[PDB]
């Protein structure tokens, strides 16, 4: 019953040289790491070493051209870096961005390998920059490479190609890159909960709507849970897991669970506008541990209130270590019931448990 943890100072080197107060702060990971220390959770975890992902490992999900542009950014001058960063949707680049993204991916490869070989039962990855917005051919939303998507492909590469991986994305923003990478894939089930607002919330695409169920062989293996009309919180995420996430995940019977654990849906986040409490994230973590014989990897994504994400991820690590879930504090808002009902009707054809 061992819980793994990976963290490396070197992932702080990715920074915004023009906007030092940019919300994707280097201190995001150190604040989460520091909160684990003062809560005495760090000494109960097994430290997993970080490492750089290889370019061949990046090719599992990303085109060679995209890898080369970011690899070339390591030697650019400040003026070249600003022009290149501005060519993407919400991306800043420094000379250390490429190495930090390599470390974030490679840190998750070691964690998945530790889980899949039984060295640890579950693991948490405090990494940056995030990954779930990165597409096959371009960077997006502070993400350069899709760390969660790469880890799923890496997990299959060290087991079997058809290894069933469930990716739960509870980051408040839709993982557009993760959806597109596995859109035609039946071996990687993608479930995302996200603020939608009829496509007005970032990343501002109708690909995040409930009717996108996957394509080809992947039909039914892409579950979007979009929220519309107002500040969502614990009761809405509790209901979505009870009605949609947990029934679909159990029928899928995953062999590995990856959590794109963004904490920008948390109370107090300056970007999400939601009110999910640290206890809420703990209960969601506890429910996912009932899958894949407890083989759960928590990967940091978004989340930009330093105090909120520190408490929230530490609560998740507390669940992986076996602690009992803390008790929650409300009737579902009408629009939330409407959203859950739309997903149920869209995915009932594919999941008899619905
Ligand atoms: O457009 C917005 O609503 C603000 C920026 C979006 C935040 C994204 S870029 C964070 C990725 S987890
Ligand atoms: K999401
Ligand atoms: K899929
Ligand atoms: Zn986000």
């Amino acid at each position: 019953p061992i819980t793994g943890l990976v963290y490396d100072q070197r992932m702080m080197l990715h920074h915004n040289m023009w906007d030092s107060h940019h919300p994707e702060l280097p201190q995001r990971i150190s604040r989460i790491f520091s909160r684990h220390e003062e809560l005495r959770l760090l000494s109960r975890c097994h430290r997993i070493p970080a490492r750089l992902a290889t370019e061949e490992e990046l090719a599992l999900c990303h085109s060679s051209k995209h890898i080369s542009i970011i690899k070339s950014s390591e030697h650019m001058k400040p003026r070249d870096l600003n022009r290149l960063g501005d060519e993407y949707n919400s991306i800043f680049i420094s000379n250390e961005s490429y190495t930090c993204a390599l470390l974030a991916a490679g840190s998750c490869f070691n964690s998945a390998q530790a889980i899949l070989t039984g060295q640890v039962r579950n693991a948490v990855a405090i990494v940056r920059p995030p990954g779930h917005h990165a597409e096959k051919d371009t960077a997006c939303g502070f993400c350069f490479f899709n760390t969660a998507a790469l880890t799923a492909r890496y997990a299959q590469s060290i087991t079997r190609e058809s290894l069933r991986v469930l990716i739960v994305d509870w980051d408040v923003h839709h993982g557009n890159g993760t959806q597109h990478i596995f859109e035609e894939d039946d071996s990687v089930l993608y479930i995302s909960l996200h603020r939608y607002e009829d496509g007005a919330f970032f990343p501002n695409s109708e690909d995040a709507n409930y009717d996108k169920v996957g394509l080809g062989k992947g039909r039914g293996y892409n579950v979007n849970i979009p929220w519309n009309g107002g500040k969502m919180g614990d009761p809405e995420y509790m209901a979505a897991f009870h009605h949609l996430v947990m029934p679909i995940a159990r029928e899928f019977a995953p062999e590995l669970v990856l959590v794109s654990a963004g904490f920008d849906a948390a109370r107090g986040d300056p970007l999400g506008g939601f009110q999910v409490t640290p206890e809420g994230y703990a209960h969601l973590t506890h429910q996912l541990m009932s899958l894949a014989a407890g083989r759960v990897l928590i990967i940091l994504e978004g989340g930009y209130n330093l105090t909120s994400i520190s408490e929230s991820m530490s609560m998740c690590t507390s669940m992986l270590l076996g602690d009992s879930p803390p008790s929650l504090d409300t009737p579902l808002k009408t629009s939330a019931t409407v959203s859950i009902n739309n997903v149920l009707r869209a995915h009932a054809p594919f999941w008899s448990s619905l």
